[PDB]
């Protein structure tokens, strides 16, 4: 644990947190990773636990051994959790893949979103309820929602959340939002301004924020740029940064306090070695759990 927890500094700016993610296997790893999370963190996102394959491995039968525990370790420490992720093509169960008719993927659909949220309804923060629906040219992705349902789904599957957990600020997530002026960014804002006015309830737009060194500068006109979309908030949801370099990770903190919008960050993973990206210290703690000069130098910019 770092002394100072910029997860309280960033608060203290009138944002809802600067958080971190978790599961079963690196809350119990050591103990230095649990400890990091409770003492400069104040927010949990699942790293694997609510995905479609870990929830409901087959169809109409769930398993919440992992999610239940994360969702219990954050609400036993006081830290805020964003559901992740209801609707997305990868870590998707063949099962779900392979359906054809609309009517019975609209069904699966539903049942899905209903029970996974059901089951935690009134402690999560924000759900990411729809995960990568967009090429990088801005088009809808052809997954197997947007091939069998047709873009409808985007409707059916807010509608449905804000149904179930009217609680919890509905999030549509991607990642390559990064730099304003990039199509996929384009396209995430005019999808979004056309959904709102039709009435979809998405309360916030989530950008992923997996960068390589030196992209952190271009962070503050994104948010800007996804701020136009319309939504009642946006946060940078996955971020990590190959090399962790403080002008880089300062960058982005700065991107989201300077931006009205951004209610929080977080970072995808605590210590580098359980990083998904592991091979290019993209994490704010090194191998030994240590604050790297990054976790200080954001520290210090707030
Ligand atoms: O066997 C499973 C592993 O293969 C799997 O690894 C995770 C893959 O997803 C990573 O999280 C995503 C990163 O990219 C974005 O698109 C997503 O939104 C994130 O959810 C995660 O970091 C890897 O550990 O999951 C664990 C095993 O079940
Ligand atoms: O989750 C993956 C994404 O990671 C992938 O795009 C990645 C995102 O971050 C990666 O490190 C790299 O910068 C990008 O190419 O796109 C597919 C999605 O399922
Ligand atoms: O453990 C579960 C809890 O996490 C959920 O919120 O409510 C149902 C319980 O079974």
């Amino acid at each position: 644990q770092a002394s100072v927890s910029i997860d309280a500094k960033f608060k203290a700016h009138g944002k809802k947190y600067l958080g971190t993610i978790g599961d079963q296997y690196t809350l119990t790893k050591n103990t230095k990773n649990p400890a990091i999370i409770k003492a400069d963190f104040g927010q949990l996102t699942p790293e694997n636990s609510m995905k479609w394959d870990a929830t409901e491995p087959n169809r109409g039968q769930f398993t919440f051994s992992g999610s239940d525990y994360l969702v219990n370790f954050a609400q036993s420490n006081g830290k805020l959790i964003r559901g992740h992720t209801l609707v997305w093509h990868s870590q998707l169960p063949g099962w779900v893949s392979s359906i054809t008719d609309k009517n019975t993927l609209i069904s699966v659909l539903k049942n899905h979103i209903t029970t996974v949220m059901t089951r935690y309804k009134g402690k999560i923060y924000a759900w990411d309820v729809l995960n990568e629906i967009f090429n990088e040219d801005g088009s809808l992705r052809n997954s197997v929602f947007y091939n069998v349902i047709g873009e409808d789904y985007v409707r059916i599957a807010f509608e449905t959340a804000r149904s179930v957990d009217p609680n919890a600020k509905l999030y549509i997530n991607d990642y390559n939002l990064d730099s304003a002026g990039y199509s996929k960014v384009n396209g995430m804002v005019s999808h979004v301004k056309k959904w709102l006015a039709a009435g979809i309830p998405i309360d916030g737009i989530g950008s992923q924020t997996h960068l390589g060194a030196g992209a952190g500068s271009a962070v503050a006109g994104a948010l800007n740029a996804l701020a136009s979309a319309g939504t009642k908030e946006i946060a940078i949801t996955e971020l990590d940064i190959a090399g962790a370099s403080s002008t880089d990770y300062v960058n982005v903190v700065n991107a989201c306090l300077n931006q009205a919008k951004c209610v929080g960050i977080t970072v995808w993973g605590v210590a580098d070695p359980d990083s998904w990206r592991s091979s290019s210290s993209p994490l704010l703690f090194d191998g030994n759990y240590n604050p790297k000069a990054a976790y200080n130098a954001i520290a210090n910019a707030l």
